[PDB]
């Protein structure tokens, strides 16, 4: 049986995350539900943002689906940043954020495409100074990270269609940091010779997400650069309110939506499950139950098409309702 | 009369720059072009891409108008650092980027926005280092230069129609040298109370580049973030071709169209002079002469929408017959 | 009258810095004794090292001596950043380090001389990283520190019999950092024409301080230089046992023994006050009382020549024996 | 036969370099020279501080003997500096310098140390950089770079009689940076059983060098480190003049005085010979003719002992005399 670790977080994700709970329910396979919690609200109870409970639970499932957490923007409290220890246990190192076609308002079809990007906190934290009226902040390449990020991109290309990665660079302007990236990556392609391997250099890769974003299947990327490609591409999907993620290490993963807390609208009951539940899919599809996640996907696509809208897509039907249609869809499938 | 330097550059500069000469000239102002060479094309017949005759002549004039220099295939010969040692000098910080929507196809209507961020080598150089197997590329925030890149971006922002500047940032995960960025910014425009001033992260502003380009007009933002911000939005005017752009210091400006020398279709009558009128225009605009600019920018869209059509465009006209129709149509504007 | 704040510190503070007060009192000015607690055996009382007392006793008197802190054998507990706090808020910049020839065994006759270099913490934490197997320590050098390090030193130098300033420096290896603290003491220096000005290389600095220490007066350095020197310099007087010490900011001061709190030592009565009563010394120097701060040198001095001997200096006297004696040779001086 | 090559470089290099060349051929010993040229001379005939030639010998050669070069410190030519690109080459990462006793005036008695500290040249440059009215330089220090350095001392403190190795540090305040240095040569410390390994605050290492030098074997330090350590201990023995050193790779050896070219004294005859003398020893040393190095040593403590002296020492003697001396001297032993 596979165990799967679920964590709410804050606002919205005591929403989003029993939707996805019940979607993946209504999949029949053998699962496990471990609960666990993490973000704001949990600091305020227990002193920390991350219990140890938390961290044990989490270590002893396959997988874990997360909602998310308010970040405190008001502010900095007394180290809620807990989470940066766990992310350093954990070294969840590639950042994974699927941009697909989905039938919605303002989206663009023809486009399935992944963009990875290492998280560096599991080996360091790049560091900011400020000295008088000066400021400087590092931006790190190192080769062990470049290694496994391109090993883990090429991995995610390999085990697609099209086997088609982009390196997305700046080595151009950068050939010490960049260069290094780049020079790394290519090396370990050679390991994947079923793999079609080009580079670009990351302004040519901005247009083209915007000009032609079906030319693209995997992208490697490194950090600061794949979010703000990650956010052009959402922009062709309708925002980035519909976007899943996983962050994955060696051993283990976590899937999130891409969506904040959002606050506003939490204990409402009309926030959108859908990033939430194709988080969940790509939790199938990381696990080996490939087949169950297509169906999943599916199952969201029908029910974006078929109706109904919650407020976010132009509607206002809720949060339970979109998720039984959901349910119900799959049972189809 | 105005002086202005006009240096044609590499490949098609022989073509476009001599266009937009024309067009200048058919405003009837009083100018006084004084030619000078700089490029590849000069480091081959001289052993500097930038002759001190060209230094001195930029210098004595108001304004210089650049076409485009041939980069070396492989290594820097050579070399041009002639090219670094004249931007040290000249200091010209404020890179100038307008995106707006052309009559032509692949163009996406309703745009209309500038893109404003810092050239730093008047400052210093951002340092790169490389230590065994890490390497690290600083990121450089001062409050000088901060200052000056939001002031210059205000400026642009006051002499428009809208009246409004956003500040795209990284603060939220670089409070110090973004935030650095951020702040300063902010109590400049404090200066420019007609400006109505919104900051933005960067990531959102790129999502909305892309779903709701319209409801910006300048963004000012820091080096490299600029540069993906306008390659997003040259994604949306259907590419590079036809956007011009320029580089303001504190007493001259350079301006030139952002496309490279195409030096395989030089001399063939057929590359498209609309980015290098363009940047005439913005040279025009910058010199006090603005009514002129938006008669030149008129003239452009008119033949734009109505041909000829070059070979970019989807037609087979000449570069010389679009160059006289600009003439002609600016007379009766 | 002045206002003096007493900080005994821990371990011998108790019995050395009563017996500075009394040499202070014994020259009869108007001094007004305001006592506070600070340091280990502080902490273990109040969960704090220096309590909000205590930062409002200090601000509020001209001047501080302090006795010791007792440093935990292992981790920070803890622990005290409220001393971090203090330097912060303080910005006690200018480090001094008077070296002097005693008539004491092991102490090196004809040196007369004074280091000084900049506390960092009122402006910067210089910072240290570490990625992966390559840490770097950040060494920063600032104008604004430079231009106050370099005043405060020159004015040392100035109220001084030689009017004379070595600058050791770097510069010849590290010409960006070394070369701007060089550049802007001597730009300072300008300032102070009476003062005899030259500049040495540290490692030279270093030879010199062995072989010749009779050359020097004030030595300006940076800071890990000075330490170093000051180390050389203890190492010609026989130890750090009899050495004074300053810490100097723009508003007021805090002198204290270089020695610790020698914990194993205390409420024996053979701790030896000459380092606190020489500390005293240079705050009367500090307030304005040169005349008065020579006569408890004086003092020192000839007991140092004449006993009272306690067990440091080879005897078998004590504490309260050699501040009697102090005292009675004070009112003869 | 030891393949020997011989390189003066500049000024009082001509004098002291065929000197120790006599000195060596009075061994006895099956020596082969293999003549090179290097320094600022050789740039200002070649283009080049470091000919191909000269690198050629180098390393077809078991040891290198090397003078001094002149330091442009007027000015920096166009990059004259080419002595960096054969430091990386050779990657000559230990330098060592002993400071031993001699009879000299001004000499303290019952010295025997040596002092060991890195070369990064060969690894990476440290670099500086300067932002506006603020500069940085680094410090690195690297987990690779600490264990060589500190097997290198180990190697040194196992075949010295005492076994003594004390690791000179700044972990109390460094606690990253001299933090790897300290625990990384206490890992490989471990290999050598047979040497007692102490570690010292380098602050305490000072003033104990001044105080009890004696009680000092070898010492591993960090670099800017070691060398104010050393031109501390060179200050027991007379002066930087009398001080031989080496630099020391995994394949080869260069060896030479710490002194300048001293173009004051060049072409006169009367520079001091002693130190390139001793330098020629500790290369017999290194090349494992530790009998007939011990020879050379005694050799020149005669002469220091039994006349003549030069300019320096206090005379008027020539350098040849002083080597003719040396090598009479030489023949008794």
């Amino acid at each position: 049986a596979y165990r799967i670790c679920l964590i709410e977080g804050d606002g919205i994700g005591y929403e989003v995350i029993p939707a996805a709970r019940r979607v993946l329910e209504a999949t029949g396979l053998p699962l496990e539900f471990v609960e666990a919690e993490a973000g704001w609200e949990t600091f305020e109870r227990r002193g920390t943002s991350v219990p140890e409970e938390t961290v044990v639970k989490i270590l002893s499932c396959h997988a874990t689906l997360f909602g998310a957490a308010t970040i405190p923007t008001r502010k900095v409290p007394g180290f809620f940043g807990a989470i940066m220890a766990l992310r350093r246990r954990l070294d969840l190192y590639a950042n994974v954020r699927p941009a697909k076609s989905r039938p919605v308002p303002g989206s663009r079809p023809g486009v399935d495409l992944v963009i990875v990007r290492e998280n560096t906190e599991g080996l360091y934290v790049e560091q900011e100074r400020r000295y008088l009226d000066v400021a400087i902040a590092d931006a790190v390449i190192s080769k062990k990270a470049s290694e496994r990020i391109g090993r883990a991109a090429l991995r995610i290309a390999e085990g697609r269609p099209r086997k088609t990665l982009h390196i997305a660079h700046k080595a151009n302007v950068l050939p010490l940091t960049q260069g290094l990236f780049l020079d790394t990556v290519k090396e370990v392609a050679k390991d994947f010779p079923l793999v079609n391997v080009q580079d670009i250099i990351v302004d040519n890769c901005a247009t083209q997400l915007v000009m032609r974003p079906e030319r693209y299947d995997v992208i490697v990327t490194t950090n600061l650069l794949g979010d703000i490609l990650s956010d052009l591409a959402a922009g062709l999907m309708g925002g980035l309110g519909l976007a899943p993620s996983g962050n994955i290490g060696d051993t283990t993963a976590v899937f999130e939506p891409v969506h904040g807390s959002a606050p506003d609208i939490a204990g409402k009951g009309i926030a959108n499950p859908t990033a939430a539940i194709l988080s969940a899919a790509m939790m199938l599809d990381y696990l080996g139950e490939k087949e169950a996640a297509k169906r999943v996907e599916k199952a969201v696509d029908l029910v974006l098409e078929r109706g109904p809208m919650t407020p976010d897509l132009g509607g206002d039907a809720t949060t339970e309702a979109f998720t039984e249609a959901v349910v119900e869809a799959l049972k189809s499938l």
